[PDB]
């Protein structure tokens, strides 16, 4: 590689020899793959099109929900415990209708997830149990996100992706046979730089109904702005991948996820 | 809203017609707004000629200043204590430069501004109290803001604007008879994606007699470098709006501050 | 400045007159550097070339290390107590092929880097005894930098340069004696928006040789993909600079770490 | 005072005539208390009857609430939620069969009440809302007390006690209207070490109704050991009143909780 | 139990009918238990003899080691991460010579034990996983305890008895197919309150080959004063259960640990 | 040692022989001592007398206190940071009129004195670079201590004092040229468990005089109750001394401040 003198050239080299990596068909092996949403209707909000498709072709979609989704409502006559378990039965309605049979809760309370050691550890043992192919999650780097969960939980995906595979992390996992794992897929959804797009023009009515199964968060009233809102998501996306509603995820290599100046360019 | 088949429609649709978004007069309603600063000088710095504008206009504009400013000296013979008696007088002169009457102080030490539900509850309490029809903050996503009190109440302002209205949240304010709010126009100063300018050409002689008020921060020495700083920064957003001097601000619908991918778009 | 009626002349004149900030050379003075490397082996694979080049020019390059490295493996028969005693022995070994003679270990464990007051501290007692002229640190606003080590030390290192000259700041190292401090000069290594070049065509070979020399982190096998990795970021920052191999950071006036909406435009 | 060369004498004047301090009407003036709780429930085991007594002498009593009860079941068929659902329901009726009128619920989470500003800043909110003349509140020094919520709940009320009539502490509470407030008594429920006791002889059937209420916590099975456990308590505190069935409390004057080092001696 | 009049009564029947506690053979059915240490030598020190004892019965001993032991030495030539790898094999050697065949390592670093629902959770995990019969841990009221690592694992272990058997807690272990798990035995070694002892008059030479094989922790010089404060301490635990040499436990039914005034009375 | 069969021999030969403890004469090589207070005003209330008995005998005194005193008044007119600048003249003026000449000031803020690594590394720097031969502190034991920041002062105290010599704590310390450094001293002052005192009937007035130089704390009306408070502290500690007026303390041979469970027995 010290021939090569032009940047282009070993960049194209670097992605498509050394690394192999493929944006054509990147779920190619994947049998399991893990949701991660911060709140109750993340997964189906942001990517529950893509969850259908995926289901329906027989791979295994199980979420981890870090939140109870205590705070999501301003009817005073509702308590955090009552809406918890609400959007309980809601987010177990919603799952059943795309293919979801597993959903963990961390249980963390809406508006008080930490950025800590302690929830790495908690996803940690989730992905070393459930030894998945891939994890999806949202893109920490969404700009002008102001919830603070949402943020929180990119960054603890990521840190806990990166974590499971080695063995003095949280090694009390392996002393009780819990085995190290490493995870052959991310990708970001919420995303503004996806560089894969996945067709929902097909399954946007189920998308939308699996949505609506969160009575709680979505009274007539709301519903007005929101469908109008979801519907221009998924033409935002459309747009760029040439068809009617997509759904975009930015894929990259993990080694781009670390010191990588140029991550920016794929 | 199933009718639209390609974006920029559908966008113009939500922005005009659900979302209702104006940036032509966005402060037509506004009788109470609350300032965010970090430190004592940051309203007056980043926003001093629009607040004197909106006082002029008879609109009431109150400070939260977040710290004490304890460590914003280089002199040996000043203690933190003596500092924030000083630049308390000295915010207090500044203030009544500019039409504004009411400052809560935090008094979270200067460099020890946590990112912590506590921070949240005491913005939030201030809120319900002062029913602010908008709030006015420094934009968190300013880059190479390296002021970690800076980063911190940003984040901090968007979650107390978020959760003021969710009656579960801090639900002892409620049980002491504080009413849930919420604010109908949030602004972001400091920012580098202003969308909204307010011209201080006829102003910006009263706003640097209202920064040069806080003696401790603005020795004749320093002052050399900041007056040429600050009209500099006023031609930056001058010249984006068609005047001399002006204030950017960043405005968003409230729902393009969560999962919205296209948000970098107005 | 008031005669000033556009903002590229006010910018130009701010830049050259006022602030007298040089990017032909701006190591002019600077006989003593700290680098700030998150992990064992950060400050040779950021800027191993560069480091070389200041040693041989006589400048004194200091080490701070902000972890032990206690995670950095996959081979379920090393301790993480074990990795940390080899690491420092790598370091050790790297340091000394470039000119490098002193290293400060934080000791904070891999992965547990904590953005705190208390690292601040540490950091602040370290630049005040040492009194540098200048400090390289990791660049925390580099896009898609998943280690959140990284990320703290970058905030991290910013915060204990602006600090290190405040007398109310860890007053207790005024105490015993270490007097305040102000750095002359900053610059980001590991950065995706460099404006400072160093040729490293010639010191490439030992540059690897340097990197090489953590074997724990570079078996034969990971070799295949970091040796081209490496090559191809001394590409992507070699054409930005007219030469093969190159090695990029920014830097900046202090002023424009804080409140420069601008900051983006040098 | 200088004439005295004994400490009895000394410690007699300093109660009798300095302090005035009264263990025989110690509830002279009261006409409003809080009783601070860890969990739904322990306002009632601890101190049902005396509330009770109290109501029917037309003394107003609320309480505090620190947590939601969370955790406390082994039927792994009712979730967290759930259980903090019907725990409040309990705690209603329960405090109805008193005379109790208002609960303040801080839904803390079971097993996760912190010891932080945070909290105390939460209850001093109340205290000065409710201008209380007396608090109730479980000894920190209970012996073998090793549930953390009990412990740190009894140092919380103490601190908030001690800290509601400073005005520089939770400031904003003035800001907003709230005027600082001085209890006049405090007494230690669930001591070992009680000075003054109250007869339930009387009303010790209503008192065993009020507890059997929160069903949640006492199946028949676990009503089998808790039954005996309670009429033991009220006898040992019994005894030592010469009655059969009494509740002891610890009451000091506030001096005695600091620097006292004869404070056992009461 | 309206009939009883009289506390003794009450005590003695709470005691011996209602909770069946049995002080002269508690450990009847126990087939495993954990013995949970703060340091590495700790289980050894405190209740070395009764572990041997234990496993000549053929009972299980397994134990949990909270810290890694990093602080323990005066040597200015060896690092924390040495010695922590030493005080490993020392532990090994000390656990073989006693007939302990498995240690869990928890590897918090000693001095920065945190009191932390994340630590409770570490050991619930190992509970639920080992179903131990029984768990000693170091006594948390021992007086003038001035190691915090010793007061917190002390409260931590309580804690995790306490809360092992409530599915809510740690929710995520269940899910992974950990069940939950009552403990039957608690027993608090290092305590002033002893009220169980164990005959080592006839292991005390193994226990004291078993400590010395902490050779990190006992130079000869040090040794000098270890070995007499040991047999002296032996003695003290002697002479309260008539023989020359004894381990003094506290064993109380756990409804003591949670608000009970006469619990001191065992 | 193996020889003794007798608790009381053994007890007796540890103390006498083995650590050769003398509570007789204690000081006896002690030229330089800290002593550690919370509030301004504590090393005054809690040893003044001994302080100046100290001082006349030309032993160094050097007070460390925790925190500014921000929250120590009732007055509504008076601020935190004007209070902090009067109560340290007032500890000023009080140290001159003991022989006191060196103060540290950790300046974290009176009720938020955290129990954190932090604060012990605060401690662990001063004593390096003081050397002092002995350390009084206040009793972290004493019962019914309700001041949060007066427990946490003692165990910090304690801590500092037990990790100031091993060279792995806080290591940036000996970096830097600071040596480790054991304590020959450990006194304990408002005890309620002393055994060793010190006659002040001579210095009484002078006590308190310098305590009354704390005007912020003591106004005429507050004076009434503290004067005759004082007093009977002195008795207490007088009585058990066979004198009017004495100051206890606690000093035990630093061994029984870890798992001695014999320790309340001197
Ligand atoms: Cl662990
Ligand atoms: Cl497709
Ligand atoms: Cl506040
Ligand atoms: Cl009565
Ligand atoms: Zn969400
Ligand atoms: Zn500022
Ligand atoms: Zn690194
Ligand atoms: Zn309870
Ligand atoms: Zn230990
Ligand atoms: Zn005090």
């Amino acid at each position: 590689f010290e021939e090569i003198n032009d940047f282009e050239t070993a960049f194209k080299r670097l992605l498509n020899e050394v690394l192999e990596f493929d944006l054509q068909n990147p779920l190619k092996d994947v049998k399991k793959v893990l949701c991660i949403e911060p709140h109750p209707d993340d997964c189906v909000i942001g990517m529950g099109g893509t969850i259908k498709r995926l289901t329906d072709r027989g791979i295994e979609v199980i979420y981890i929900c870090m939140t109870d989704g205590y705070m999501g409502t301003t009817d005073e006559n509702i308590t955090g415990h009552e809406l918890a378990q609400i959007r309980r039965k809601e987010e177990e309605e919603s799952a059943k209708m795309l293919g979801v049979k597993k959903i963990y809760w961390l249980n963390y309370r809406d508006t008080e997830l930490p950025y800590s050691r302690e929830v790495r550890k908690d996803l940690v043992k989730i992905i070393r149990k459930e030894k998945p192919d891939g994890v999806f999650l949202p893109d920490p780097w969404l700009p002008y996100e102001a919830h603070p969960d949402h943020r929180a939980t990119g960054f603890l995906a990521l840190d806990a992706v990166a974590f499971s595979p080695l063995p003095n992390f949280s090694n009390i996992d392996l002393d009780i046979g819990l085995k190290p794992h490493s995870v052959s897929f991310i990708g970001l959804y919420y995303t503004s730089r996806p560089n894969y797009f996945v067709d929902i023009t097909d399954v946007m009515d189920l998308k939308l109904k699996a949505i609506r199964a969160h009575k709680s968060q979505f009274p007539d009233d709301i519903w007005e702005t929101w469908e109008p809102f979801l519907r221009t998501v998924a033409l935002y996306y459309g747009q760029k991948a040439g068809v009617k509603y997509a759904e975009g995820f930015r894929i990259m290599p993990g080694l781009f996820y670390h010191i990588t100046p140029f991550a920016e360019l794929i």
